C-alpha cells in the first residue's frame, strides 16, 4: 500500500493521465501487458516523479491502498474482459475497476453487474481529450456503481479540465453503462459538427470562389461569434496550413474518412429507440459515401449535375449566411443528441442531469464551446426541458438564423453542393415544428396494405381498419 | 403421406396461402398452435377443398409425403424455435422446415446451420403481398440449403404471382438468410417510396393549395407515367375517400406512423456495413417524428417558420416539377438498396442475381412498379453493374429530372414543407458525382486531434500523421 490507483495500458493516452495524476500528488502504479514498457516509462517520462512501477498483476495489487483503484486502458473487446477475469482473484470485496476505453455501453452493464455480486466495484467511464487533453486535463464521464464514486472523485475530478468558474469537466453521469453511453452520444455529435464544417467550407470553396487564406480568415471571424468552438478554431488552423513546398496541405490528403464505430454507435441507438437523430445519422452516411472514392471518381465520369450559372451577388453576405446556416443546423444536431440521452435515461431508468453533462462537454474534450454553457443555461433554468428547441435562446437564434440559413440551402441545392447535415437539419426543424405532418397518410397506407389499423386524430386510442378496397360493388 | 405440404399458424395470411396451394393442385395439411382454429378453417374457408386438417404435430408429420416440407407462419422469434425444437424429433433426414414470418436474417443463418447438421433442411423465405397478395399470387423470396429447393419450387413458384411474360416472382435468392435480409430490403424501400409520396403529397397540399380530388386527380395522372406504381394507384384511391359523413377520410386521421421493425433494421445494417442508405434511414426517422405528435403540437405553437411569400407561379408547371422531383429520389433510394444488397452478397459471400431480386418484386409485392422492369433491363444487360445510377436509362432519366427536382426541394425550402427524403436523395446524387469531397477536411482534423493519421492523394496506402499544432516554434 503506497499508490493511490493503478493504471494498466501504458499506450501515450495511459501515460498521459499518469503524469496528470502524478502532478496533482497522486502516487500512481503503472503497469501493461507487454512489461518492458513499464521500465521504459519509468526511465524517461516518469523519471523523478512518484510513480511506482510494477512487474506483475499481483505485484501491482499489493502495491494498492485499500480500497483498490486501478484503471485499464487496453483495447476495447475481449482484453478488458481477459483483465477483469485475471484481477478479480486478486481483489478484496470493495475494489474498484474502472474502464476508461471506449467500450459500447451494455458490455459495460453486463460487467458491471456480473463485478456487482462478486464484490467488486466496476465503473466505466469515457474519457475525451485526446493526448495532450488527458495530460493537463480530459473531460471524464463516470458511470457505473455508485459505491466506487466517493473513492475516485478526488482524482478523477482533480485530473478533469475546469471551467473558469472552478467545476470539474467530471462528475457522475449515472448507473451501469451512462458514462458510456454518454461518451459514445458526444462523439456522435462531434461527427455532425465536423460534417456542418466540411458543408460550409465546401459552399465557400465552390460557390463563393475562396482560397484557402480567404476561407480560414472566414473561420478565424467565426470563431469569434457564437461559433466560438475548438472545431473551428483548428479549421483555421487546417485551411493555413502550408506543406514543405510552401503550398496548402488540406488539398493535397485523400477525402476518404475513417471511423472507429462511436458514431455509427449512436446512429444505431437512435434507430433501435426510435429516436429521430437525423443529423449524426447523415455525417456517419456521408463519411462511408466518401469512402467509395474510386466509385465517385467513376461517377463524376458520367453523371451530370446542374447548369453552372455563375453567383451573382455579395459573397460578405453569403458569407454570413453560411455562419448562420451552421449555426442553426448545429442547434437541431445538439437537441437531437439530447433527445436520445432523454430517452436512454427512460429505457434504462439513469437519473440524468443535462446540465451537469453539458457542463462536463464544456471544457477538455473535443466539442468544447462556448455553446455547451448556453445549453446548461438551458438545463438550469428548466431541468425538466423537453427540448433543446423549447427554451427561449435557443427558439431566438433558430428565429433569426432562418432566413439565411434557408438561403444558403437553396442557393447549395441550385450550384450542387451536398448538403447532408444542413439539409436534413432544416428537414427535421420543419417537420419538428409541424402540428399535422403527412404521416397519416402513412397510416392509411399501411391500412389498405397490411390492414395495421389507425387512430382517429379525435380520441386516439381507438383503431379502425376501414375497407378501403371498395366502397360499394 | 397424402398432403405435399403442411402450414402451421391458421391467420388469415396462413388460410390464403394454403387455399392458393390447393387451388394449383397441391393437398395441403393445415395446423394451428390453438387446434381448434384447424377445424373451423375446415368447416369454413377451406369446405369443398383437397386440404386436409392435423390434430396433432405427431399426426400432422405422418399426413406428408417424403421429404416432409412443413411451413411456419407464426409471430417471428421464441415461436419459431419453439416449434423447430418439437418438429426435429419427429423428422427424418432430408426433411424441409420453411419459415415465412418476418424473421430477421441472423436467426436464419443460426437455424439453417444448427438444422443442416442435424439432417434438416431448413428455407427462410419472405412473404410479401399480404392477405389477397397471398390468395393469389405472392412475392416470395425463399433462401436457406439448396437441397430443399427443387423439393419446394414447384409449390413456390405455381403459387407466386406472375409477370406478363410468364416468370414467377419467386426464385431462389441465395444461401442461408439471403431471403430473409432481401425481404428486410424490401420493406426498406417500401419506407422511402412510401415517405417520398407523403413529401409530393405536402408539396401540393400547403405550396400549391389543392383540395384532396385534384390531388387524387394529378396521382391518378402519375400512375399513367413512369410513376405507375401499387403505391401511387392506392394513394390516389385513399385521397378521394369519403366517409359516411361525405366527407374525406384522409384529414381525419393521426398522423403517427407505425413501424415494426423491418424498415429500421434495413438502416442498422446499412450502418453497420457502411452503406450510405441514407433515403431509408430518413424515412425510417420521419415515422420516429411522427410518433412525437403531443411535443410537434407544442413544438407548433412556439418555433416560428417562413415569412408567408404566396406561390406565385404556373401551378401545373410545378405539379410537374413535383413528379420528376419524386421519380428521380426513387432512382437514388432504389440504387441505395441495392448498393445494400451488393456489400451483403461481399459480407456473407452470397451469390445475388440482382435482375432476379428485381423480377421477384415486379408483382406481388408492395412495392411493385414497371420500374422493378427497368431495373432488370439494367442488370440484363450488365450483371455486373456496380450502381443503378451507371446505367444509362437512370443516368437519362435523373439528368432530365434534374432542374424541377432542384426547383421543388428550393420551393420546399422557402415555403418550410419538411423533405427529409426528397433533400437527401439530392445531397447523396451531389456527394455521389463528386470526385474530390470535403471528407480530406474531416481527415485532417482527425489527425490533428486524436491523431488517427491521413492519406495523400497521390498514393493511398502510406498514413502520414502531421505535428499540425506548430509548425515553427
Ligand atoms: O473523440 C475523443 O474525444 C476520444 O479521444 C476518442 O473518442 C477518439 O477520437 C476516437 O478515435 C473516436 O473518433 P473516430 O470514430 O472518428 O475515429
Ligand atoms: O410489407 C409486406 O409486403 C409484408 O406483408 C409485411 O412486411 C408487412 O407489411 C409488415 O407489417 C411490415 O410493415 P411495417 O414495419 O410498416 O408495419
Amino acid at each position: 500500500a503506497q499508490a493511490d490507483i493503478a493504471l494498466i495500458g501504458l499506450a501515450v493516452m495511459g501515460q498521459n493521465l499518469i503524469l496528470n495524476m502524478n502532478d496533482h500528488g497522486f502516487v500512481v502504479c503503472a503497469f501493461n501487458r507487454t512489461v518492458s514498457k513499464v521500465d521504459d516509462f519509468l526511465a524517461n517520462e516518469a523519471k523523478g516523479t512518484k510513480v511506482l512501477g510494477a512487474h506483475s498483476l499481483e505485484e501491482m495489487v499489493s502495491k494498492l491502498k485499500k480500497p483498490r483503484r486501478i484503471i485499464l486502458l487496453v483495447k476495447a473487446g475481449q482484453a478488458v474482459d481477459n483483465f477483469i477475469e485475471k484481477l478479480v482473484p486478486l481483489l478484496d470485496i470493495g475494489d474498484i475497476i474502472i474502464d476508461g476505453g471506449n467500450s459500447e455501453y451494455r458490455d459495460t452493464m453486463r460487467r458491471c453487474r456480473d463485478l456487482k455480486d462478486k464484490g467488486i466495484l466496476f465503473v466505466g467511464s469515457g474519457v475525451s481529450g485526446g493526448e495532450d487533453g488527458a495530460r493537463y486535463g480530459p473531460s471524464l464521464m463516470p458511470g457505473g456503481n455508485k459505491e466506487a464514486w466517493p473513492h475516485i472523485k478526488a482524482i478523477f475530478q482533480g485530473i478533469a479540465a475546469k471551467v473558469g468558474t472552478g467545476e470539474p469537466c467530471c462528475d457522475w453521469v449515472g448507473d451501469d453503462g451512462a458514462g458510456h453511453f454518454v461518451k459514445m452520444v458526444h462523439n456522435g455529435i462531434e461527427y455532425g459538427d465536423m460534417q456542418l464544417i466540411c458543408e460550409a467550407y465546401h459552399l465557400m470553396k465552390d460557390v463563393l470562389g475562396l482560397g484557402h487564406k480567404e476561407m480560414a480568415k472566414a473561420f478565424e471571424e467565426w470563431n469569434k461569434t457564437e461559433l466560438d468552438s475548438f472545431l473551428i478554431e483548428i479549421t483555421a488552423s487546417i485551411l493555413k496550413f502550408q506543406d514543405a513546398d510552401g503550398k496548402h496541405l488540406l488539398p493535397k490528403i485523400r477525402d476518404s474518412a475513417g471511423q472507429k464505430g462511436t458514431g455509427k454507435w449512436t446512429a444505431i441507438s437512435a434507430l433501435e429507440y426510435g429516436v429521430p437523430v437525423t443529423l449524426i445519422g447523415e455525417a456517419v452516411f456521408a463519411r462511408c459515401l466518401s469512402s467509395l472514392k474510386d466509385e465517385r471518381i467513376q461517377a463524376s465520369k458520367k453523371l451530370k449535375g446542374p447548369q453552372n450559372i455563375p453567383f451573382e451577388g455579395d459573397k460578405k453576405s453569403f458569407l454570413e449566411d453560411i455562419r448562420k446556416a451552421l449555426y442553426a443546423s448545429k442547434i437541431i444536431s445538439y437537441a437531437q443528441g439530447f433527445m436520445l440521452l432523454r430517452q436512454a435515461a427512460t429505457e434504462f431508468g439513469w437519473t440524468l442531469n443535462y446540465g451537469g453533462i453539458a457542463l462536463m462537454w464544456r471544457g477538455g474534450c473535443i466539442i468544447r464551446s462556448v455553446f455547451l454553457g448556453k445549453i446548461k443555461d438551458a438545463f438550469d433554468r428548466n431541468p425538466g426541458l423537453q427540448n433543446l428547441l423549447l427554451d427561449d435562446f435557443f427558439k431566438s437564434a433558430v428565429e433569426n438564423c432562418q432566413d439565411s440559413w434557408r438561403r444558403a440551402i437553396s442557393t447549395g441545392v441550385q450550384a450542387g453542393i451536398p448538403m447532408p447535415c444542413f439539409t436534413t437539419a432544416l428537414s427535421f426543424y420543419d417537420g419538428y415544428r409541424h402540428a399535422m405532418l403527412p404521416a397519416n397518410l402513412i397510416q392509411a397506407q399501411r391500412d389498405y396494405f397490411g390492414a395495421h389499423t389507425y387512430e382517429l386524430l379525435a380520441k386516439p386510442g381507438q383503431f379502425i381498419h376501414t375497407n378501403w378496397t371498395g366502397h360499394g360493388g
